[PDB]
């Protein structure tokens, strides 16, 4: 986008302006800010379409080397300033400091032209051609300075010597404005995907390996672990520094530092479980994808297996030895663990049971079991602390299945809508064809119809889709669905730009199936059609009386008949048809609007086929018969009605 | 479909050709491709419509004796070929070389001629009428015939007696397009699902027996597994020949030819379990159905239930002896299973225990167990790798248990959905009358009238319907759904097929409860109404004046009296009625375009009844008052109104 105008009044700070084009002649301008239209006293319309050297405004007092000065400056495109009495819309003799900036291109073109004001009245002399007095022309200087001497030279009033100082720094306020002239009228992460996903999986690693590492308690686990925390630690400072720069810094403390510090930095190791704070920056982005949200379900499914599998051997490690005594208390899956596998605990001292693999694995099983509402129970809860553990997970275990099987049955459902509407259409259809008895090869001809129909738009109802855009866009996607039209006839292209989007506008889309027929002999012809594909028959009376190709167009002339007839001719097609039609009502709208247009149209415009005009010929089986009638080889009532014919 | 066109545009390989009708006389064009167009000099409208003599193509110096060859062969219906000088639009001396293939058709008829054509100038010899110079017609000559010698007589410059070699390679090359003139003009599996439900059964047969051969290792079995391996090679070259011939080869050798080779050619059995490659023929085909897909869920289940079966005994069988120590360990399913039923395993060698039946089925019964959630624990993991095992089928089971959740819940959703919205417009409408408090007659009568109208059209917008067919289709279906009234009444029966679809699309159709009235006395009749069904009441003032049966035409005359008028007479019905009415808009604007057809209307429709013409008529009870008023046996203000009435 280009922000052309924003940047400078932005940038302006009260200060007025205009913009002319520097590319056209006599440089009209195009543009002038409400602060100039107050300066000037005139208006915008006023003001637009006259010349950016403002020659409207000038006096006899006006210098004519100084206009001649803006004019080499404006031909020569040169960033300049000067000084000059033009008068106003009250002709009242005002100095103006002009400060004319070229602006440049991406294509380096000098395009624009701005020209920046202020007022020297009271800076240079006061020169009146009349006035009541002269503290009156006085205070009328002053009054027109007053953004200039007010809102820039604020200390001035207190020292001396303004035109060394505060004329200077306004401008120097010119010069930094012409430093910022740089717009020049144009339009002005992977790595980010790449670096949540390898964070999303090495917090997976941690919330793995942090329970783990806090229960069951090599090097180069240490290894990764510090590469783990290093990349933990760049991510941090790319959440500082990367889009939503110091207010996204400030903005990132408010929302997840503290936690994001905490996070990443012996008990504590526990405090390291807060990491999956980087997960929520994923989870909203794959919150829009519904079928890998399954995999998200399934992932924190296992995560939380893998959570509470560690829980629930620090519960079994807190209980078999939670006593100076040393009982075992022959209470506890741990022990009956060890009695189920073998290596019962044994002392010479305390000699351990299972081995910690087993024993990892085997907490899983049971917290796999646990969540997913199997309940085997070799590992089954008899303690105290562990039951109300397994109360806990068996609560959390109902809404994980629970949310689960919803997003299970979401997912089959948008599955399931989106060909049941179609399957309930064609049932429909179906059941109506056999509730009126229509004749059986009609209701397939009808069915056969819908079928190909979704089997070619898939459902979409294109029209729609073109209401859903705006009216340019649809113009122009329009546009490109009858550049089989515009591409290849004659008739269309002098047309303007214009004409072809109200045009595109109006042309239907006809897909004929083979054998079906467009205009039926009799019908009104309302619509000429354009062939941009198929194969067309043209029978009248039971006689193939034109082939329709591709480019060819048939149906009436509208403009030159104004006048509604019947079609003498069915028109069947042979192929698969590509049709784009246009009513007659809409092409006479636009060619009418259309006037320079139309006249071409008329003369460029050939048809394939009028289905007005009933051609007339006989058949040779006629002309046979004619032969045979030489073997056979009252009326005045009757005659005289020929006559009447005569008479038509 | 009749691609006529196409195949002789395509044979063709730049040369032209054009078509003119066979049985018509002169021999008309039908249609000239753009070749014809570009040689000749004309253009498709001008050309079409003249002789495929092409009588205007000729000149001083055509000779009179190959026309009439070309009219005999014309008449004759002959395969012929002719060269003759002809002129262009330009009038140039063109030689052309005429080869006519007569159509022939499905029924064998002569309907068409073609006539095809290139320049044999610069062949023969150069004559003209007058030139710029020999060169000059010489250079005509060599550019005319660019087609002819460019793109056919491509090695020809360099040799010698090109009529000896290239011009007759032309002409056969014209044979060979006579020998393809066999389009004619005319329109031009069960074993597959067989083949794919047998091979479906014998995949689940597969996928059943090879894992069970796996795990636990007579002789017609192995017969029918030979058939089994020959059935799918069968469907290997089947799958190569049938329908999406080399290119379906080599897009199955792209897609699925590896797996499916691989799949059926000693540890390699297990290779055959990539046989179900061939259910994913049979997944895209039953996707659609909803129903089966739970049936095929559940299919899938018991399936993935008998692999992990027999995964769960191979992980037992490898776990009771994994070492050469021979040790049973006093821990596994298969050891306790064996402790559970009886026989535990003995020694003399190592005497097995339990029967591989009952092992197989208890086996299964375990998986049932993990994948229904259930998880009784008679069988249940005690060892490292059955109990990671047993949390990968955990987490299987509960992804299957979901699917199936899910499909079940999509399927009651459907079937309640069908009956929810018409219950729940039902509740809405009573809600409405209960809120209004209508009269509870005209309640139960509106609601019976929505109960009926769901019994009949089981909830389908039929005009909807109508609005998803195009426009030919549409207006077929309403001609058919107007045959009632088209077949009888003598109205209609000298209207055209046009005027037939322009009336049909504009009739709707009432079902008139019994009881309920259609017009009341004093609201406008605007749609003479057809009664295919039911019997109607005229009442006027309290009286049944008229009884309309089937085929009667009540409303009014419209386009005789052009003018709206009140219904003089309720109109009531007394059976369920089927009622084909037409607004008098519709009527008007069809009678207005069909001219000839609206004169034979009004003289073969006769109105049963007028709606507008109030019928004079007397009471017997008002002439038994006015007998009565014999025992009975100032006017000046209001006979001199009686007067106005004479003035009236």
């Amino acid at each position: 986008q280009n922000t052309f105008l924003e940047n400078i009044v932005r940038r302006s700070n009260d200060t007025n302006f205009v913009l002319g084009n520097a590319q056209i002649v006599d440089w009209p301008i195009v543009y002038s800010n409400d602060g100039f239209c107050k300066l000037s006293g005139y208006h915008r319309a006023e003001v637009m379409q006259k010349s950016s050297a403002c020659s409207f405004m000038y006096g006899e007092l006006t210098d004519k080397d100084t206009v001649e000065k803006v004019r080499q400056t404006f031909e020569n495109y040169e960033m300049n300033s000067f000084e000059i009495l033009m008068y106003k819309k009250n002709r009242t003799p005002v100095w103006f400091f002009v400060k004319i900036a070229p602006i440049r291109n991406e294509q380096d073109k000098v395009v624009l032209f701005l020209c920046t004001f202020s007022d020297i009245t009271a800076f240079k002399q006061p020169i009146e051609d009349d006035s009541c007095k002269g503290w009156g022309k006085f205070a009328r200087l002053t009054r027109a300075l007053t953004s200039s001497r007010g809102v820039l030279q604020q200390l001035a009033p207190s020292v001396q010597k303004g035109e060394n100082v505060h004329k200077h720094s306004r401008l120097a306020e010119v010069l930094q404005l012409g430093s910022d002239i740089l717009p020049q009228y144009k339009q002005e992460c992977v790595f980010k995907t790449t670096w949540d996903w390898i964070i999303l999986i090495l917090t997976f690693y941690t919330a793995i390996l942090v329970p783990y590492n806090v229960s069951f308690k090599n090097v180069a686990w240490l290894v990764v672990d510090s590469i783990v925390d290093v990349i933990f630690l760049v991510d941090i400072v790319l959440n500082f520094h990367t889009t939503f720069p110091k207010l996204i810094r400030m903005n990132y403390l408010k929302t997840w530092f503290v936690i994001d510090l905490l996070s990443c930095l012996s008990s504590l190791k526990v405090v390291r479980l807060l990491r999956l704070g980087r997960v929520a920056r994923k989870l909203d982005h794959y919150i829009e994808y519904g079928a890998a949200v399954l995999v998200l379900l399934v992932c924190v499914f296992g995560l939380a297996a893998h959570w509470m599998a560690c829980i629930w051997y620090s519960i079994g490690d807190y209980e078999i030895f939670d006593e100076d005594t040393k009982t075992i208390r022959n209470n506890s899956w741990l022990y009956q663990l060890a009695l189920d596998i073998g290596t019962p605990y044994q002392f010479n001292k305390w000699e351990g049971g299972p081995s910690k693999n087993s024993v990892y694995i085997s907490s899983l099983y049971f917290t796999m079991t646990s969540l997913t509402s199997v309940g085997f129970g070799n590992i089954a809860p008899s303690t105290d602390i562990e039951k109300i553990f397994a109360v806990a997970i068996m609560m959390i275990g109902s809404l994980l299945y629970a949310t689960i099987f919803g997003n299970v049955t979401t997912i089959f459902q948008q599955m399931y809508a989106n060909t049941n509407r179609y399957h309930e259409m064609l049932n429909s259809v179906r059941d109506f064809l056999k509730l009126y008895q229509v004749p059986k090869g009609l209701s397939e001809r009808v069915m056969d119809y819908i079928v190909s129909t979704w089997s070619m738009s898939r459902g979409i109802d294109t029209e729609k889709v073109l209401q859903i855009c705006p009216k340019d866009m649809r113009a122009d996607i329009c546009v490109h669905l009858n550049r089989k039209v515009f591409k290849e006839h004659p008739a269309f292209r002098l047309a303007s730009d214009g004409c072809l989007r109200a045009l595109a506008m109006e042309f239907q889309t006809v897909h004929c199936a083979p054998g079906d027929l467009i205009y039926h002999a009799g019908e009104s012809v309302d619509s000429l059609c354009f062939v941009v594909s198929g194969s067309l028959e043209v029978i009248q009376d039971d006689e193939v009386v034109a082939i329709l190709g591709k480019g060819d167009v048939f149906g009436d002339v509208f403009w030159k008949e104004a006048t509604l007839a019947q079609s003498c001719a069915n028109v069947r097609a042979l192929t698969y048809c590509d049709l784009h039609v246009i009513k007659r009502d809409a092409l006479q709208k636009v060619l009418e609007f259309y006037t320079a247009f139309s006249h071409s149209f008329s003369r460029n415009l050939i048809l394939t086929y009028n289905l007005r005009k009933r051609i007339v010929f006989r058949k040779i089986s006629d002309v046979k018969r004619e032969e045979e009638e030489r073997m056979k080889r009252p009326d005045h009532p009757v005659r005289r009605l020929f006559q009447r014919f005569r008479q038509q």
